[PDB]
């Protein structure tokens, strides 16, 4: 009962692009780039894919570094998050109907307006850090529970 998604970071040395979305799931949020893997295709293209669709950018060199599943309680389905990082792009970000762009300072990430889990995790996404995680919601602002480690391999 997980489905399979991705989530990608553009993660440079001073600074971190993030994605508000406009409208749907995580509308209002600010988050990386990302959404279900497709039929025959491998988490990795997805994750490229996403990030072109949602972006604008080209990305060559995608590196794993964490796996974390969401479950909202009272939804049958978990998430199954195959997270992302890379700082070689090609391309400037595009702001579409969608998704509006925006590069943030690393002490200047807007924790408060990004879904609770982030304020968790980025922190060792930001220290290259791997890790495996876990958070339990209860609609899409309260964590009930969680787990997180680190990890040498995704
Ligand atoms: N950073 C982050 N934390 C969460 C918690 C629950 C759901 C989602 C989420 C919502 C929409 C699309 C995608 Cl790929 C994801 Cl991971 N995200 N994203």
């Amino acid at each position: 009962a997980s489905r399979l998604y991705t989530l990608v970071l553009v993660l440079q040395p001073q600074r971190v692009l993030l994605g508000m979305k406009k409208r749907g799931f995580g509308a209002g949020r600010w988050n990386g780039f990302g959404g279900k893997v497709q039929e025959g295709e491998t988490i990795e293209d997805g994750a490229r894919r996403e990030l072109q669709e949602e972006s604008g950018l080209t990305v060559d060199a995608l590196h794993k570094v964490g796996q974390i599943v969401f479950e909202f309680v009272g939804e049958p389905e978990l998430m199954d998050v195959h997270v992302f990082c890379t700082d070689s792009i090609q391309g400037t970000p595009v702001e579409s109907d969608e998704m509006r762009p925006c590069w943030f300072q690393l002490d200047q990430i807007p924790f408060k307006d990004m879904w609770p889990d982030d304020s968790y995790w980025f922190p060792l996404l930001l220290q290259k850090k791997k890790f495996h995680g876990y958070f339990k919601f209860q609609g899409q602002d309260t964590i009930l529970d969680y787990t997180l480690r680190e990890v040498d391999t995704v």
